[PDB]
């Protein structure tokens, strides 16, 4: 049964912006799920945005258009999940009356799907006030128009919702699978979770905040093996990786950070690299390196010795295939999980981890694809700042000052089974 | 900062239900817990139990004793916490009036800890009557009493506390951490989670139930390397094994489960033992047999042999001592923890498994130390059955009469480090 995720508030409520942080999520945990943003479908089919008098509750035609972009809309779901393979679609619109929410219900059920509803509550003026300058303004509806008229705008097409306005209902709602976000996410009711994913989806929502925070992830200092051109293993820092990590210090000395937390993984690099700081850090082997298996310690000219077909193959698939007895970046996903789900919670957090870890975190704010994921760029000795903000993520690349190995080994153009070692071997960075 | 659990609801809301669970699960993944029950206090303190006339709200003497027992609770709780290193402490009383909430909440506060109420709400008098015979009856209150006399008194206790009951309000105590659930766990109101100890704790509880099922634990049929004696690997089923599994998916059958799940490992001696059935199943690569690392697919012989040293230390200590490059069964159980909240959430449910894992799940939910769970006996080719009821769990051995290999290995009387050969390998089962 696919699962239909079916967004429910008055406009300005962030329904778009957990609908995607919901689609990345679920995505990234390798669940094939998509959005579908009513808002887009109705700029695409009605060219140009005039004034909230479409939305009129009153407006019969105006609702007719308004329930043919819904229509438009739930094909595409029914595409997706009845005939693309999909696992869960998030459908949203504003759904705010009991009457489009028992259609939508109905389309699940005829369609052999499982709905759960997610709405969001926002009582708050100046976070509405907020939301609307943030997002609203910006928007395609409102860009190349007057702030104030945009503004003003946008409020009487608030008001439109507010007088058919159902929200979810402890009786009248009680069969229904649903999670209702208040506060920001301060407080919550749920439900009826039918399921597993729905446990997780509610696992996930309850999880994630829009508290203004920055998330800094750096690998360890250089360490012995990096300088030798050799992966895993668990080495102590260079010379180098040891100044980087004074340089470190001073960086979030610097940063004068509210409360910040620090992360490192049991791996000695990653501590070692957080020894030089004032503040305390906690060590979990969830961050540990990704397992090369058989090809710990390893240069990849010896790899490409010993392990000539895992190699190829690897570079084939990066994200799916893996050494003998060591775990693929997909196997890293999964492991890592539990840490997306501690970021999401966190607010601002400094994560000390390697390379491959990094890349995955990365990936994750990034919204980078899965074939992307194995080959970011993760530079020693530089931090990575990230600003989650609204539907993205603003990242800085800050250079801590001292010199290093480079790590980073591209996918050579030849990655066919039975290549010649120096085509193999190309991409790989200078060492020892 | 430790944890202070605060139970919050009438009288047979399953408090201390929930209060067991909570404990029990913390414990298991490693959360040194402890639950501290007024009414056991004062059951020790008052020695024999007249009538509900003592709980009476306006019965100023019988308040006064039932604040001494609740400060004697309270008490006990900061000696764990503040002097005996507990993380968490679960408060279970009626805690239901503003007034002892806000008293405990002030406790927590000069002592250091982060206070979280956990609300149990139940309006179903079938429900209330169930509780009352299935759990009341039997107590200590009203053991050798007369069941009409207990039940009538029984009712007129809760009478006691309506008058004066106030529940977490959203308003009132919007500043509280706290989880209500109500219908059993149907729905659940949830406001400002704290933390990440206290996020995992709602996660927990909301994926908890009382619907009425068994969960059936078997090894995967007896497998190549089971006849041989050694260990790990990825063996197929040994010709037993096959007959075994006949002899499963007839019980299976037999058995005339309702909505039965079927979970397996990835590993071939499962799924070949799992293709016996006529039900579909799902294979989990997180319910893999535990690692043996270094050792995988030896025998004891030739471990002893080859690791002496660590041998002798994983028989000192094989709740945490490893084999190199394996887990230790402590890595197992962190492994196995969302095994367990699937599980929690299921209904009816068989899992095929193997002898290290069984005994993981067999601990969780026969309440098994840490230090007996490496040696909990899961015999190939039987079923174990658990029915969870109140408090407890009762299980059910059923043998599936087939002949098999014994793979358990009792801890030898010699586990010194530099012990000789013979004393090492003399609680070693026959093989070959
Ligand atoms: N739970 C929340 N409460 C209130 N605002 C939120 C919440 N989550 C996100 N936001 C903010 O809402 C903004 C994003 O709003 P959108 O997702 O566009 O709202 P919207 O409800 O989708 O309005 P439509 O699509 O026009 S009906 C960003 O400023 C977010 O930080
Ligand atoms: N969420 C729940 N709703 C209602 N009953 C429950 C719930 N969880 C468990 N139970 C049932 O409650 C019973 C256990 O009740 P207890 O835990 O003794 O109640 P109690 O609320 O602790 O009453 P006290 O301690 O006398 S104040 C068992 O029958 C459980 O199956
Ligand atoms: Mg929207
Ligand atoms: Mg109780």
């Amino acid at each position: 049964c696919p699962t239909l995720i079916v967004m429910v508030g008055l406009p300005a409520r962030g329904k778009t912006y957990i609908s995607k942080k919901l689609t990345r999520y679920l995505n990234f945990i390798g669940v094939p799920t998509r959005e579908f943003n009513v808002g887009q479908y109705r700029r695409d089919m009605v060219k140009t945005y005039k004034s909230f008098e479409f939305f009129l509750p009153d407006n019969e035609e105006g609702l007719k258009i308004r329930k043919q972009c819904a229509l438009a809309a739930l094909n595409d779901v029914r595409k997706f999940l009845s005939e693309e393979g999909g696992h869960v679609a998030v459908f949203d619109a504003t759904n705010t009356t009991r009457e489009r929410r028992a259609m939508i219900f109905n389309f699940g059920e005829q369609n052999g799907y499982k709905t759960f509803f997610v709405e969001s509550i926002c009582v708050d003026p100046e976070v509405i006030a907020a939301n609307i300058v943030q997002v609203k303004l910006g928007s395609p509806d409102y860009v190349n128009r007057d702030s104030d008229e945009a503004t003003e705008d946008f409020m009487r097409r608030i008001e439109c919702y507010e007088n058919s306005y159902e929200s979810l209902d402890e009786e009248q709602d009680r069969d229904l699978s649903y999670i209702k976000i208040m506060d920001v996410g301060q407080s919550y009711v749920v439900n009826r979770v039918a399921d597993h994913i729905q446990s997780r989806i509610v696992y996930y929502l309850m999880n994630i905040h829009v508290t203004p925070r920055s998330i800094y992830l750096c690998r360890h200092g250089e360490s012995e093996l990096n300088l030798k051109g050799r992966i895993g293993g668990d080495p102590g820092l260079s010379p180098r990786g040891r100044e980087f990590s004074k340089h470190l210090a001073q960086f979030i000395s610097d940063q004068n950070i509210k409360d910040l937390k620090v992360f490192t993984s049991q791996m000695k690099r990653t501590i070692q690299t957080a020894e030089a700081l004032s503040v305390p850090y906690e060590q979990f082997k969830v961050l540990n390196e990704i397992d090369a298996g058989v090809c710990e310690e390893m240069t990849y000219e010896e790899i490409q010795d010993h392990y000539p077909l895992e190699f190829a193959l690897r570079d084939q698939d990066k994200y799916r295939y893996r050494y003998p007895k060591g775990e693929s970046y997909e196997d890293l996903v999964q492991r890592l999980e539990p840490v997306i789900m501690e970021l999401e919670r966190q607010e601002n957090v400094l994560v000390i981890c390697h390379q491959a870890v990094m890349r995955c975190l990365l990936a994750y704010f990034l919204d980078k694809a899965a074939e992307e994921l194995p080959y970011l760029k993760c530079p020693l000795h530089t931090v990575l700042k990230l600003t989650p903000v609204a539907y993205g993520c603003k990242v800085e690349s800050i250079f801590l000052n001292v010199a290093a190995v480079n790590t980073h080994r591209d996918r050579p153009q030849n990655v066919d089974i039975s290549r010649p070692s120096e085509e193999a071997l190309v991409t790989v960075p200078a060492h020892q």
